[PDB]
């Protein structure tokens, strides 16, 4: 049975892009019976940068509820915050003495910050870094490796984080014994990252996001901010004139899409109209689970500390074998 491991961040609140994009398909992926899936919430993550302690609050909240709400099911998904596994930290700092230093200067997030201070016209490289930031794919290694993943869920992007895991298993199973699955990349073929209010990526760090629990009414007032042009009731506008057209798709089906595609060739604020009504028909079911959650959090966290002890009595199982492989045991 192949092991699935997802990690989620905990850094703001799920966005239309994030439901369309990763959340939506996940939840069905996950229903799969020859897969277990392993999910957690990457808390500890969250503190590389986001040091506004109510943030990470907030967004475990959040992030939790929207899993939640959008169908993940506890019954079949092991649902755990990373904070609530102490095992993986001690297997952190065992990995951390098998990773070379080199694997960690060819990371893609510290190159990313080394070249920005390159184009801000900094002298030193490592301003402004922290080591959270340069060490976080030794953490992540662990959030893998502690649970002996076949495979985990990437985008095409983040690819450099599977085999950095699969570089650390390696040299750990040469340096000790064979303890750990060399874990495998997933890509989601058909993944569509949604397109925001103002042309690019809907992003929280652009602004432009359109929030995925808002009521029926504050969602038509954010679809109507989605750009457009001066095109005027009649004038016939292509799909390519808006972002409008891609939101729609998203929440349509190959019909609906075309029909709406003819009769764009109608008012931008009429086809808002039209856009909002199909995300609010769709999330109408899952906002009122929600708004469930959220107004009893303590609910999310039973499931979460039922998920947490789940996953430690896995993690205890291998945590005792590297104890042993690196030759901590007890004096008899």
């Amino acid at each position: 049975k192949k092991r699935v491991l997802t990690g989620v961040t905990t850094t703001g609140t799920p966005h239309l892009g994030n439901y369309v994009g990763a959340i939506r398909p996940a939840v069905r992926a996950a229903q799969n019976p020859d897969t277990e899936s392993f999910l957690f919430l990457a808390d500890y993550h969250g503190i590389i940068k986001c040091h506004e302690q109510e943030m990470i609050h907030q967004s475990t909240q959040a992030v939790a509820a929207t899993w939640l709400a959008c169908g993940l099911d506890p019954e079949r998904t092991t649902f755990y915050r990373q904070s609530d596994i102490p095992e993986v930290m001690e297997l952190n700092w065992i990995l951390t003495c098998i990773t070379a230093k080199g694997l960690m200067n060819r990371a893609h997030a510290y190159k990313a910050a080394v070249q920005a201070n390159a184009e801000n016209g900094q002298e030193d490289p490592d301003f402004g870094v922290e080591m959270g930031l340069f060490s976080y794919p030794i953490l992540m290694t662990a959030d893998i490796l502690m649970f002996n993943a076949n495979e985990v869920p990437v985008g095409r992007d983040q690819i450099q984080h599977v085999e950095m895991a699969r570089d650390i298993a390696g040299r750990f199973n040469h340096r000790f014994q064979e303890l750990f699955t060399l874990p495998e990349v997933k890509i989601d073929e058909n993944v569509e990252l949604l397109v925001g209010l103002d042309g690019r990526k809907m992003s929280k760090s652009y602004g432009n996001t359109i929030p995925l629990w808002e009521n029926d009414k504050k969602t038509q007032k954010s679809v109507n901010k989605i750009i457009t042009n001066m095109k005027e009731p009649g004038e016939p506008k292509q799909p390519d004139e808006s972002p409008l057209f891609e939101i729609y798709k998203a929440f349509s089906t190959p019909s609906e899409t075309a029909e709406f595609t003819q009769m764009l060739a109608l008012a931008w604020g009429e086809a808002k109209k039209l856009s909002a009504a199909k995300i609010n028909a769709e999330l109408a079911e899952l906002r009122e689970r929600y708004n469930a959650l959220t107004s009893n959090p303590s609910q999310i966290e039973e499931i979460l500390q039922a998920g947490a002890q789940k996953a430690r009595k896995e993690a205890r199982e291998l945590l005792d074998k590297v104890r042993d492989a690196v030759g901590i045991r007890p004096l008899k």
